[PDB]
């Protein structure tokens, strides 16, 4: 079922960016919707892979071939790793905040996609949506959006 994959898709975020917060390693996960992302997956490394908390935390561990960048998520997929997104222009983004969330900011901005990153400076979580950031979202908090949100 596509709710089952819905949640999987949910808990996969929860524990990949749980392991990769304790951690600092930076990471930034788009999942797509209505709005296409094709051009940006096309940027990336395709993987066309198994959505799993393992593999996402194995993309982005540093200093590897595949952790440069974005991951975007299509369908029930990770189509692709180290992918670009456009960079958010906006002055109100705070300056402590790093390329990761100009990138979450650009492309919320331009589609309806929902994307995750996790500052590898202070290992909080965010997330931004339609041109907004939601920052360094709590455990609880990241469940009920997620869940909101990606579950249809
Ligand atoms: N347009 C983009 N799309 C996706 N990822 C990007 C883009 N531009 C930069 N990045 C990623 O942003 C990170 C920038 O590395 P840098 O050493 O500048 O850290 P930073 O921006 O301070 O980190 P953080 O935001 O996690 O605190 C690199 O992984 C680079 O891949
Ligand atoms: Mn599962
Ligand atoms: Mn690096």
């Amino acid at each position: 079922r596509i709710e089952r994959e819905q949640h999987h898709l949910i808990e996969s975020i929860e524990k990949s960016t749980q392991y990769m917060a304790k951690r600092r390693i930076g990471a930034l996960i788009s999942v797509a919707r209505d709005t296409g992302m094709d051009d940006y997956i096309e940027t990336g490394i395709p993987l066309n892979a198994k959505i799993s908390s393992q593999l996402l935390i194995n993309i982005f561990i540093p200093n590897t071939p595949l952790h440069d960048g974005a991951v975007i998520i299509k369908g029930n997929e990770i189509a692709s790793a180290a992918s670009y997104l456009p960079l958010s222009d906006s002055p109100f983004l705070s300056k402590e905040l790093g390329t990761r969330h100009r990138a979450a900011l650009g492309i919320s901005e331009v589609t309806d996609s929902i994307t995750i990153v996790v500052s590898e400076e202070t290992g909080g979580i965010s997330l931004t949506k339609g041109g907004e950031l939601f920052r360094d979202v709590s455990e609880e908090e990241l469940h009920k959006i997620l869940l909101k949100e990606l579950v249809t």
